């Protein structure tokens, strides 16, 4: 008999309310994504996937299918190999090319082949087992998809997030990660960093004490417990939609899937 724990918190929720990205933040949008998304004229938006959203998946898949064909070399052309296992020559090709010079670093720098792999993601799974968080006198699910968990010499684990694109590195993100981290891998030494398969640039290792993880913690119990909040005003009247996630329209509407249904949007 154990209630059903709707609270949750992950680093997507979290940038939907705090946003280098913040000139498109619009607190409407996760009215859309997030309260409204059942009403048909908003889900017929959602079912359309995006082109970074794309390259980011192929990318994925593409390291794990290159990185599994090279564990024994059978002498053939790892990247063609990878590219028809990806169907690239069925993509658009901006996509294709931009996954093919991911698939050309990776090639110049394997930087797996050596290496004791603990989880590497093919990129199509769902969503991860959440785990189950009692903070304070708030109990949530806290969700976090780790795309490449490394373990080194001395045993420390070496969490990689793979990023493409333009896009500047979010460090909340790497200590959401070390957090779940400490709940997935318990009494085990964890660092976090971020390397862009497009153009090889990586952050720094990044570590977190016990106590700036207990602190981030809150800060997620925090926002699970304000997101529930969102949808209960929202759901008790419906009309307090725009009180509850105020429009932000401008540059913000040029990248939103709700444009052609938003009263706002420009
Ligand atoms: S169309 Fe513009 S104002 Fe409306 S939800 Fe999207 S970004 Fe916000």
């Amino acid at each position: 008999s154990a209630p059903k724990i709707w609270e949750f918190a992950s680093y997507n929720l979290l940038s939907l309310f705090s946003p280098g990205l913040e000139h498109l933040h619009c607190d409407m949008k996760r009215g859309f994504t997030k309260a409204r998304r059942r009403e048909p004229q908003v889900a017929e938006l959602l079912q359309k996937d995006n082109i970074h959203q794309r390259i980011g998946i192929l990318a994925q898949r593409g390291i794990y299918e290159f990185y599994q064909t090279s564990l024994i070399a059978d002498g053939k052309d790892a990247i063609a190999q990878t590219a028809e296992i990806l169907q690239l020559s069925q993509e658009v090709d901006s996509v294709r090319i931009k996954v093919l010079q991911i698939l050309e670093n990776y090639h110049h720098n394997q930087f797996l082949a050596s290496k004791k792999i603990i989880k590497l993601s093919r990129g199509d799974e769902g969503f991860p087992e959440p785990i189950l968080i009692q903070q304070g006198n708030n109990t949530f699910k806290l969700y976090a998809a780790m795309d490449c968990v490394l373990q080194e010499e001395d045993g420390t684990l070496h969490i990689v997030d793979f990023k493409t694109g333009k896009s500047d590195f979010d460090r909340r993100q790497a200590y959401i990660y070390l957090l779940a981290a400490s709940y997935i891998y318990p009494q085990q030494k964890a660092v976090a960093s971020f390397y862009n398969l497009e153009t090889c640039q990586q952050s720094e290792r990044i570590i977190a004490s016990s106590s700036i993880l207990k602190s981030f913690q809150v800060e997620l119990s925090s926002l699970s417990q304000r997101h529930q909040k969102d949808l209960y005003r929202y759901r008790r009247n419906f009309d307090d939609f725009n009180r509850i996630f105020p429009p932000n329209p401008g540059v913000s509407c040029r990248y939103c899937a709700f444009n052609s249904i938003c009263k706002f949007a420009m």
